[PDB]
This record gives structure tokens, C-alpha cells and sequence, in this order.
């Protein structure tokens, strides 16, 4: 049967019925073919591979993508020659053609492993890992000292918020109030209404357990302190909105390098986490993707079952894990 190869660090976006999968890498390391676009039909469980043309982005891991009215947008990532800040569009409504957009304004620094919130005409990007910004811009950047000893170009984490306005394809940075979360990468973002949630991620020697939201109307940051038991700190997890009041969390990697198979729901109205029982306790995943379907399910694809930092033993997956959340 038509089935995409195993991979981690790919993107997966959806319209609630079809899930589009692109990029990523695997071992036996190499990037998956840049021209392939895999489409999973969430209702039938079948895959279809299509070959794209146009301004095909380079093969990358850690890119950040969205699907808005069946138009896919892709930002950033890491290819064979490093990080990028290029922005692409792929209209999937109707051979599919990638379009690299010449954006106006100052783009974000080249980076990967970030997150995005969609709010009306705006794509709002947050955080990531990559090069030192070419100029001192709004926000903070912290170097990863380990990147000076094993590479020609040092990298670090940022807490930057950038808006790509789809009305004009212009980059800008909002002036925020409140305490932004620390710089981080491999955090997870989820949007509900005008609230852009962000949970966890890596910063310095920690994989974090903090939860915040940015008000996408006022640009005010808020820290959420749920009472009672909270999930363990992690990076490379997924956080997916499943209703107007619930975010679904799955997998990830702890500070002490444990791959995770726990799942939880964060109830926004109660400001509480509820652990979610599921049949995949023996299928931990990190750097997988998750997409919510119109039928209340969360579809998880790819990612790695163990510590992918030991490249020769990494267990990249091509499994679809289906969570019946709502
Ligand atoms: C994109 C290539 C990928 C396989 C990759 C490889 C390596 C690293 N990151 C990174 C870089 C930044 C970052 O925030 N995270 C997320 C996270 O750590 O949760 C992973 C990669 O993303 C970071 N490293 C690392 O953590 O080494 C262990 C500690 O060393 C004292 C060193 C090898």
C-alpha cells in the first residue's frame, strides 16, 4: 500500500479531513525527497503521494507550517546547508506548485524548531533555534555554548514574535506587554480563538513544563499556573486544539532524555490538566506531528521512538497513531 517512509522533523498540516505531510529526515542520515507531498485522508486512512513542482523548498527538518483555507504556508527549517528564513506557499485547492514569496519587511532570523499561531490574516511565529539575528531586533536571543565547539556557525534560542501579514506578505513585530516565555525551541503552539498557547520546549539545559498564552488581539503575554498535577517538562511534543476549550498534549522528550508516551488534555476553562488514557503507552514519540480531524480525533504521524540524538540507533517511525479525544 502507498505509505510514506519513516521520518522525524517533518511538517503535517490539515483542513480537518486531509493531512499534508512534507519533509523531515531519517537514517539508513538523509532528508526525505523535497518534491513529495504525502496526503493522508483522515476518514479512510489511505495515503496518496503527489509530486510537486514550482519553487520547491529544499528538503528540511524543523520547518514550521500552517494550512489556512487549503493554502499551505511553510517558514524556516534546516536543510543540508543550514537554517533558513524563506517563506513558501502551496495552494492545494485545485500539478501543485510551490511559490517562494518575496516578503516585504524584515524577516525573522534563520531558524527551525519553532511554532506558529494563525489569527485572521496573520501568521504569528514564535521562538526557535538558529543563527544570531543579523541585527538587534525585538526580543532576546541566547547562544547555545555547545554550538561553538562542533560547528562553523554558532546557534541559539530566541523568544521572538513575528507576524507575517497575508494581506500584503509583509513581516513585522508586535510590541508585546507582560513577561514573554524564555527563548526556546521545540516548544509546541496551539491556538484557540485569540489565545496563542505555548507549552514547554528546550532552553539551555532544560526541557520545560511551563504554559503561557499570548493574547493575539492585545499582544499581552500571560503565564498559566494550573493547580494540581502537571505534565513533566519536555520538548518535541505536540499540543493540538481539539475544541474551543481543550488542548491535547502527546509525547516528547524530557530533560533527562526519556522519550514520552503520556497524553493529556488541558482544559482552558478549568485551567487544569487531565491525563488521557490511550492504547499507545508502548509507542513514545518525539518530533512527530499531530493534526486534529473534524471527527474529534488527533492524528499523530512520524517522529522517533527513542533518543534520536544517538543517530545510529534512532527509531524513526512511519506509524499513524489515532487518539479518540472528543
Ligand atoms: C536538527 C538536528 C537534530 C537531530 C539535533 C541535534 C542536536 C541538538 N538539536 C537541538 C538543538 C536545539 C534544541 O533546542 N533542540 C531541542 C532539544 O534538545 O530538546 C535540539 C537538534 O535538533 C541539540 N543537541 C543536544 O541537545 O545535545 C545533547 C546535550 O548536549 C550537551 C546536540 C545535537
Amino acid at each position: 500500500l502507498a505509505c510514506p517512509a519513516e521520518r522525524s522533523g517533518h511538517v503535517a498540516v490539515s483542513d480537518g479531513r486531509h493531512m499534508f505531510v512534507w519533509g523531515g529526515y531519517k537514517s539508513n542520515d538523509f532528508y526525505l525527497p523535497r518534491e513529495e507531498l504525502w496526503i493522508y485522508n483522515m476518514e479512510t486512512g489511505r495515503w496518496k503521494k503527489i509530486n510537486t513542482e514550482g519553487d520547491v523548498p529544499p528538503s528540511m527538518s524543523g520547518s514550521c507550517a500552517v494550512c489556512v483555507d487549503r493554502v499551505l504556508y511553510l517558514f524556516g527549517g534546516h536543510h543540508s546547508r543550514g537554517n533558513t528564513n524563506k517563506f513558501y506557499m502551496l495552494d492545494s485547492r485545485s500539478v501543485l506548485q510551490w511559490e517562494r514569496i518575496d516578503c516585504q519587511g524584515i524577516p525573522p532570523s534563520s531558524k527551525d524548531k519553532l511554532g506558529v499561531w494563525v489569527y485572521k490574516n496573520k501568521l504569528i511565529f514564535f521562538g526557535g533555534y538558529g543563527y544570531l539575528p543579523e541585527d538587534k531586533v525585538l526580543g532576546t536571543f541566547e547562544f547555545d555554548e555547545t554550538s561553538f565547539w562542533n560547528s562553523s556557525h554558532p546557534r541559539g534560542w530566541n523568544d521572538h514574535v513575528h507576524i507575517l501579514d497575508t494581506e500584503t506578505f509583509t513581516w513585522s513585530q508586535p510590541i508585546t506587554t507582560g513577561k514573554a516565555p524564555s527563548p526556546r525551541a521545540a516548544h509546541a503552539c496551539a491556538t484557540v480563538g485569540n489565545r496563542g498557547f505555548v507549552f514547554g520546549g528546550r532552553y539551555r539545559d532544560a526541557r520545560m513544563n511551563d504554559l503561557h498564552y499570548l493574547n493575539l488581539d492585545t499582544w499581552e503575554w500571560n503565564e498559566l499556573i494550573p493547580q494540581g498535577i502537571c505534565p513533566v517538562g519536555r520538548s518535541w511534543h505536540s499540543l493540538t486544539p481539539v475544541s474551543s476549550d481543550h488542548l491535547f498534549l502527546f509525547g516528547g522528550f524530557t530533560t533527562d532524555k526519556q522519550p514520552l508516551s503520556d497524553a493529556w488534555t488541558y482544559c482552558i476553562s478549568k485551567n487544569e490538566w487531565i491525563q488521557f488514557n490511550h492504547p499507545y503507552t508502548e509507542k513514545p514519540r518525539l518530533w512527530h506531528t499531530a493534526c486534529a480531524s473534524d471527527e474529534g480525533e488527533v492524528i499523530v504521524f512520524g517522529g522517533c521512538a527513542n533518543n534520536l540524538l544517538v543517530h545510529h540507533r534512532a527509531a524513526h517511525s512511519n506509524e499513524i497513531l489515532i487518539f479518540s479525544v472528543q
